[PDB]
């Protein structure tokens, strides 16, 4: 019911020696099919999909290992309303340079558009009811949504990080986490990007400075740790 | 006088296709002794000093170019009031860990506290009245800020980002600035970190996905587009 | 691009002229859980005749804006089904009133998002091209992203209408004009629980040369748009 | 240890039954010269000083029961950079057509410009070491400021408020709080306005919906639960 440190590249996290399942929550950040899945977004500029879909069934037994501790789970889906109001012009052009244009018609509908089959999550990491799903128009899950209200009124002080991709979504939500005092651990295994060198990098920034950003660790260590 | 693209990986920056000074801030992040001075935070935790000073000589031609074509010039220094309010128990600890726990006495003060030696930024790079500073507890200069007020009203669009590290704090900046839809070049030669495998794979995650979080250039590149 | 509003406490906005592409119109929380029948204001006991009298000149207005093109942006006041962004001091208020958040009523789960009380009333129906925020507070830059919309479409003035004249509509203009904006409030397109608070909310507007911004009837914003 | 509720309006304050110094911070808002102060801001507009002076005596002693029980203590001045480049223009034109343009020379110096003497904390509620000073470019703490790491690392979650004005920056203040979830209690006497009927309808807009900004109450009945541990 209270957790020990688990295995963690640089300190044994967390810092403050134990896990509260009632203070820590698990985040799913961005597994949809534009990231992750054949048709979509990062598929369409060419990108190697299993550099991301490896994560996948690590993130699905650390789900359940949460959803058996009573750990807060909460999911992100990167998106834009359909009118297309929270898409600033530069991230629209760079889309369109890429050669998957957001709202433009794809094999799975409107890339990175709410309701699309390609912004959807994915069966294996689906959310259920009490888990809620952060909208985000950005990589950060907290700018332009309301994660920051719903981690104070939880009272969550520790996030435990997963999804996709290392550099972008996952690497922006664990620095704008850190930045407000959030201990933020990073799995190795339930991340992913569309380099292998700058996953590993994105993890190797986390360690500096006795952990600048937090700990990484793998989901084994993890396991371990929640029993 | 409005300026073209500068030269940049992955896109002739910025988008839209022109520099327009009373759009566009030249960053300097965090040039302070505590990251790349003998006897600071970054000194004291035992990484060397060369990869962050390297960029210095660099961002004073940058900032003489930007003051010249009267774009606007913002500063920024990492720091906690001395009281220690705005320091997170979690980046305390890892700072004590490191050896060098912020609010501790070292060579050039209180590590990391306003008003310290090694808070203060260095003099290749002094601002000059008219720029502002930014005093952040926090690696991204929005955080817990007056960043975004300072831009809007100036109407900034663009975003040109110098300083240190380019992975923790020039990053982090980058990061919150392209959320908001701010279009950013980070320059190469005017940015450095605690390792250099992290600044060139830094650089590198911007240009993904046709610049997902803005374009790279050398200062030779923005120098020239500049006619400077 | 038009003239400026015969506003209190000077002629509005203070640069001189209204530019479509630089000015939203915004609709506050016409919601029936504020100005309706079996709601939460109604089930609080406070008198609807006070919120629904905004109703008919706020759709004028809405019309005049659609009309000039400017933005058009609507808001409603709700929470998450799970209660997830309910804290639990305005729960706990909301039980003291008889009206608790979540609650079923006539009109379904209290400021629960999807529920008939919740929707905004047709007389004000928003369209396509009309972004709605869903905001879990007073204020509707908290916890949303209307500053992202606003920013991205360029807007530095706002002409607020809505209700209440004193929580939801006062709290969004107090954010808007700390962050710079140029902000009107329509005296006949708001109401509040207590007539004393609604003519109190709009005099403290006019204070110190008009602290706030400025405040218009809808016919000195028609004659402007006119 | 831990007080007992305030008698207050509309609710004995704090909802969950109970006041924490641990969790707990009075916020003193703007007690500076340009508000209630000789030749500040507000009596170069031509407004009666009387009305916020008056509760400058009762925020003295709600101070002091503050520090003898351990609450955390933060101050608030409104005021801008001397550059001004935290100053959008319409506040100035504003301040301009009021006959008291921010940044100009008046009697205390630039007005609500930071350093000058009329944005000083005036003496009566001066801050002591470890009480935080929040330096705000707008009405409201919270925008601009880093007022909630301050908060959120002190495990803040109830807000005592006082400082001038009523319907200005301690309203906006109160607004921003409530809406992230901090329950608040302002003191009627250790408030007040340009306009006294403006403080009247501030203090009751607060007690409307059950509280739906919180709970209004005299330093008294402060007072008196802070000499009541439960």
């Amino acid at each position: 019911m209270i957790y020990s440190t688990v295995n963690a590249n640089p300190y044994a996290w967390p810092y403050d020696g134990s896990i509260d399942p009632a203070h820590t929550a698990l985040i799913l950040i961005d597994w949809q099919i534009d990231f992750c899945g054949p048709g979509g977004y990062v598929d369409s500029m060419g990108y190697d999909l299993s550099l991301t879909r490896s994560g996948l069934e690590p993130t699905a037994r650390v789900l359940a290992a949460a959803r058996d501790t009573g750990m807060t789970v909460i999911h992100t889906r990167e998106g834009h309303r359909p009118d297309l109001a929270d898409l600033p012009p530069n991230k629209r052009w760079r889309s369109a340079s890429a050669g998957a244009e957001i709202g433009s018609v794809g094999p799975c509908g409107r890339i990175l558009v709410r309701g699309e089959p390609g912004w959807e999550i994915v069966p294996e990491v689906a959310p259920r009811e009490g888990e809620p799903i952060i909208d985000k128009p950005g990589k950060g899950a907290f700018y332009a949504t309301d994660l920051d209200l719903l981690l104070r009124t939880r009272g969550i002080t520790h996030l435990i990080l997963t999804g996709i991709t290392t550099d972008v979504s996952v690497h922006t939500t664990m620095r704008e986490a850190n930045d407000r005092g959030y201990e933020c651990l990073i799995l190795s295994d339930c991340t992913g990007a569309t380099d292998r060198k700058h996953h590993e990098a994105a993890l190797s920034m986390v360690t500096m400075q006795g952990g600048v950003f937090g700990a990484t660790a793998h989901s084994d260590d993890l396991l371990a740790a929640l029993g």
